[PDB]
């Protein structure tokens, strides 16, 4: 019954709105869009980052570049702090998906553990355009150039996400569409270690059904949009795999430090 | 008009039968012992192997292998042969996909280059069950266990293909379904280096519509089969990537062995 599907879609949208502060609609207004009423601080250079990190609402380290903590490192570690926040927002959203809390607890943890990275990059694209990505709740904007000019190991960290974003954003999905897509990603079914795959696939089946109707009604002229979005799931997987890769490579840069115990703890691997 | 999509489905199924000598229909009839009009000889150890060249057409070695191209080598030299053969069969099929031959020559080559191995693993599943795979046009059957017991590097080649096969086969697709799915794979558009992406996406869109109708009519009770099939496209990409690194390992261990020219061209790093 299209009734239930349309109902499911609205529910996910409302839940999505309350779990994620920065929506794509908002990010878009700020980005390429005009909506010039409070332009974001732009970070396009070392001086920009420096002469602005003290003026921006960032919570970690202050701008200090002179043989004391490399810029690239501080920026990378900065993305970790934010990803850790996103994880909690995503976890809260997952709990609103009909049926999720009723699943085996271990399976719930497994789905979140393997789905968080794919969701993070999916939503990150909402805050990106070909020229840069929004930062700090949208109060900042770090250029694509400045990021690619960072240290050798770190100058290739965001590029692949930028490439994905450009292609993903070409589908012109809106929040209402994304709310359902993100739920499909969470209720995968092929994650390793799952104990009871049936209820998970049963829910995804219902979610996919809802996603298809949402796309047909919200994008009547976009032929086969459903199929195209689903194929983007292969691009996300590669982004993630490729990501843990550069991560291990970085692991061979910073290691033994008797001052990171409690801090390194808060930031595991995911 | 669904009428035009049905005609396209028929066309592709027709060309598929004409290009691929060993269909899934024939493979299942051979595998399901219920049909013993012509059963396969089974290879599950060295002795069976020796006896294999007896009744089966094996131009390889039968006796000793250690000091004369070991078994593992003989088997993969044979595998290399079938793949090149498979590539030629797929290339022949590609030309029948409406619009393919009318594309920029450079793009035709790029589409085949990236799509060929994804198709091979899809079709290779038609020849597999949880315990082994048909060989030599169905005259033989080599055990999964036998293959996994080969020399350190050679024993890791097939296992992931079997793992893929067992799950892909759970979808219960038949030849008419696969003919359209294979065509969908070839006309990607997100392949690296494409010159004219639009004409490619226009063809894939039409093929996707054809695939969706086919699965709805041929599998009326298989909810979200279309979406489930499309997601399998992520498993294929992974298999290709692992396969490549294994290949790079062999190239360094067997400095006397050679990767066939046609396959060397298709492959590349990164
Ligand atoms: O990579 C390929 O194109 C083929 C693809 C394939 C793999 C499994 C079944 C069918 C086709 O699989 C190969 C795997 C290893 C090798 C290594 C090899 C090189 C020279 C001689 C013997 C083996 C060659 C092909």
């Amino acid at each position: 019954e299209s009734a239930d599907l349309r109902a499911l879609a609205k529910h996910l949208y409302d839940s999505y709105i309350k779990s994620f502060p920065l929506t794509k609609a908002k990010a878009r207004a700020i980005l390429t869009g005009k909506t010039t009423d409070k332009s974001p601080f732009v970070i396009y250079d070392m001086n920009s980052l420096m002469m602005g990190e003290d003026k921006i609402k960032f919570k970690h380290i202050t701008p200090l570049q002179e043989q004391s903590k490399e810029v690239a490192i501080r920026i990378f570690q900065g993305c970790q702090f934010r990803s850790v926040e996103a994880v909690q927002e995503i976890t809260e959203y997952a709990k609103s998906i009909p049926g999720f809390v009723n699943l085996d607890l271990n399976d719930q943890v497994t789905l979140l553990k393997y789905g968080v990275h794919e969701i993070i990059y999916t939503m990150l694209a909402s805050l990106m355009n070909k020229d840069g990505v929004l930062i700090s709740e949208g109060q900042g904007f770090m250029t694509r150039e400045f990021l690619k000019s960072l240290r050798k190991p770190f100058g290739d960290f965001m590029e692949p996400k930028f490439e994905f974003a450009v292609k993903f954003n070409a589908l012109e999905l809106d929040d209402s569409d994304l709310a359902i897509f993100i739920a499909v990603i969470i209720l995968s079914g092929d994650r390793p270690g799952l104990l009871n795959v049936k209820p998970i696939e049963d829910i995804q089946d219902n979610l996919l059904q809802a996603l298809e109707l949402q796309l047909k009604l919200n994008h009547p002229e976009s032929s086969q949009l459903f199929a195209k979005l689903l194929q983007k799931m292969t691009d996300l997987r590669q982004i993630v795999t490729e990501h843990v890769q550069l991560l291990q490579v970085i692991k061979k840069t910073e290691t033994d430090m008797s001052l990171h115990p409690l801090l390194q703890e808060i930031y595991k691997d995911l």
